[PDB]
């Protein structure tokens, strides 16, 4: 089998994007946050303080024919940017893209943080990095791919994020016409239960290239590319004015500027991230210091190539018995 789905930035500045996900029977349709940096798929639902939901699609289990409560089972995340969200577990089908699990362990919200709530376009998060990670006590649950995997025609899905426009998730399948060149494969460690890679190195602008290596996570749950202070510094050094603001949260620069590009190495390929991809605008409706979206990973304590990076790329997520990631120009 196979599945298909288009991805949707979910606002002007590429946020995050989500994905049409079919839940229950009959189907209900949440729009998900793939997230390849975490392993619950949880949603805003019937059971979600009422006070927490503020313009999301809800899941209600009690009107699907399929949900079954896992008995006992609850479930608890903070994500790395300090928000979080609780609850219970239900079992029922679950379909992305024309391609069906079921049985699937769906996480049902009690309880949201106020990011979540804020945000009336992300109706839940669906995780795509290691089973591992996955929260539910005391069974731990499998992620959507795991589940799928077996009856994949491969065991790979792919990521295929646009720059202010929609995109692709991809399972089962490599679509050959959706990238050029070649696929540069890479090793992953999955100690930490991420997609954990070594980059080998970077360029700013049309700099000379740096070898040297960069282990870091490939994350579509996060918005920005993070890396160590000192090849951050080297970036930002490129922008006239720009600067570290700690009262803002990073490095802000000129709405003026002409942004230089990044390279960074896969292998012996280049992943060419243009400099309008690291602009997220004003930092406040109408001023003129914007954004940058290369910080520093300093005090994260994991390196992170996030949609910034992503999004130059057609990205494979290998799952086969040792996986790999694979990365092309497009």
């Amino acid at each position: 089998s196979t599945g298909s789905a288009t991805t949707t930035p979910i606002d002007s500045l590429d946020d995050a994007y989500i994905t049409p996900v079919q839940i229950g029977t009959p189907a209900q349709t949440l729009n998900l946050d793939f997230d390849t940096g975490s392993s619950d798929l949880w949603v805003f639902s019937s059971e979600t303080t009422a006070s927490e939901v503020d313009g999301q699609t809800i899941y209600t289990p009690s009107k699907s024919t399929t949900a079954k409560l896992l008995s006992g089972a609850t479930w608890s995340i903070s994500y790395g940017d300090g928000s979080s969200s609780s609850g219970d577990v239900y079992t029922d089908t679950v379909s992305v893209g024309g391609l069906t699990v079921t049985g699937q362990a769906v996480e049902s919200a009690k309880k949201v943080s106020s990011s979540f709530t804020e945000d009336s376009t992300i109706d839940g998060l669906l995780g795509l990095a290691f089973s591992t990670l996955n929260t539910v006590s005391p069974t731990q649950q499998k992620t959507f791919f795991d589940n799928a995997k077996a009856s994949l025609d491969s065991p790979v899905f792919t990521a295929d994020l646009g720059y202010h426009a929609p995109g692709t998730y991809n399972f089962g399948f490599i679509d050959t016409t959706a990238y050029t060149g070649s696929i540069t494969y890479t090793a992953v460690s999955t100690k930490q239960g991420f997609w954990e890679w070594t980059s080998t190195g970077y360029a700013v602008g049309s700099g000379t290239f740096k070898s040297t290596s960069i282990d870091g996570i490939a994350d579509t749950g996060t918005t920005l590319l993070y890396l160590p202070a000192t090849v951050v510094s080297a970036y930002w050094a490129q922008v006239s004015g720009a600067k570290s603001s700690s009262s803002v949260g990073g490095y802000v620069f000129p709405c003026s500027a002409t942004l230089p590009s990044f390279t960074f190495g896969v292998g012996s390929a280049r992943i060419v991230i243009p400099g309008d991809y690291i602009d997220f605008g004003p930092i406040s409706t109408g001023s003129s210091s914007c954004f940058g979206g290369i910080q520093s990973s300093a005090g994260i304590g994991i390196n992170i190539f996030g949609d910034v990076a992503l999004k130059a790329a057609f990205v494979v997520f290998n799952g086969a018995t040792t996986p790999t990631l694979g990365f092309a120009s497009k």
